């Protein structure tokens, strides 16, 4: 078995390598890279994203999020509080401010540090899940606009035609801006894609391993356990490094610098922060492994998690009992 130890693997594909998505996907998880939830993919030093960023400052955040925790600095959650539109100008320029600029520090590992000691006592503000793309129309591989879509994917693998469309997000980051543990919708893998600034730093539990890191958060987080039988898919729960350590469960973590993907695989659950001002690229896709993934992935039916148009159609399609009390939660 390649990757028994479940450790993120690095890829550095060359131009050539990088001219088949879908290949290159089958080639890493060759070599066990999904055994660990989260894989990076450095870039052919030919590919360009885009030939500059200079124009940016334009894009509208129509609904900026406060992230606002509550609990203790290695169990918390956190609430998204809305604020009112700004543009990625006006965000950078935020970000850069002395109240939410990135603190001094030695290296990653000193930010690091600072991040679990400090979030919870700070609430910056995050530009998620705005609709768009940023790599120019002419970059053919690996541009995250271009790729086989999850409907077609289930058409190819399994004859079934289904409405939805497949498109990506961006995501604006500032010092501390945090994103939970989760796995994607329905288990599916994503791909982000980090177009310009300071780092992300992720954390991945292998897939394998998923129900110990469900279990934990169980005890953690135990009103939300009987509030929810899938509350992690509410993107709400931090679990610390140390927590983690201290309660055995399996993880890895890794720091994703611009100009780098990262790929998550199917019920990898991950969670991390964003070193100071960034933006990063998103978005779900399948491959046939991940069929049997969505068949069996948990769901939100409190109705906190309240997920798209297309996802219907996948719930409806591999999930036909839980169709039915899942649209009652999304209606
Ligand atoms: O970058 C972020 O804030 C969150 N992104 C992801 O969870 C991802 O790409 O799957
Ligand atoms: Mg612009
Ligand atoms: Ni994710
Ligand atoms: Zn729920």
């Amino acid at each position: 078995a390649q990757n028994p130890n479940c450790n993120i693997m690095i890829f550095h594909p060359t131009k050539e390598e990088f001219n088949d998505f879908d290949k290159y996907i089958a080639y890493m998880e060759s070599q066990g890279a999904h055994r660990a939830g989260l894989a990076k993919i450095i870039p052919p030093k030919e590919w360009k994203a885009r030939e500059t960023y200079d124009n940016i400052s334009e894009i509208l955040i129509a609904t900026p999020l406060q992230q606002v925790a509550s609990g203790r600095a290695g169990v918390f959650t956190q609430y998204h509080k809305k604020k009112k539109a700004m543009t990625v100008g006006e965000y950078r320029h935020l970000a850069n401010s002395k109240k939410y600029q990135t603190p001094p520090h030695q290296n990653f590992e000193d930010l690091e540090r600072k991040y679990w000691k400090n979030r919870i006592y700070n609430s910056p503000i995050y530009g998620a899940d705005i609709s768009g793309s940023l790599f120019d129309e002419n970059t053919k591989q690996w541009n995250l606009g271009h790729l086989g879509t999850i409907q077609d994917l289930l058409e190819k693998e399994c004859g079934v035609v289904i409405e939805g469309v497949n498109t990506p997000y961006l995501y604006f980051g500032m010092w501390k801006t945090t994103f939970a543990w989760h796995t994607e919708d329905m288990d599916l893998y994503s791909i982000n894609y980090l177009h310009l600034g300071e780092p992300k730093t992720w954390y991945v539990v292998p897939p394998e391993h998923g129900q110990r890191l469900e279990r934990l958060a169980r005890e953690l987080f135990p009103g939300s356990s009987r509030g929810c039988g899938a509350f992690l898919r509410h993107k709400v729960a931090l679990i610390s490094p140390t927590v983690l350590k201290e309660n055995g469960i399996p993880f890895n973590r890794i720091t994703q610098e611009a100009g780098e993907f990262m790929v998550t695989f199917p019920y990898g659950y991950h969670a991390g922060f964003n070193h100071g001002f960034n933006c990063a690229e998103a978005i779900n896709f399948a491959t046939p492994r991940w069929i049997d993934y969505g068949k069996m992935a948990s769901q939100c039916s409190c109705g906190e998690a309240r997920v798209t148009f297309s996802m219907d159609a996948f719930v409806r399609i591999l999930q036909p009992e839980r169709y039915d009390l899942w649209k009652r939660g999304q209606d």
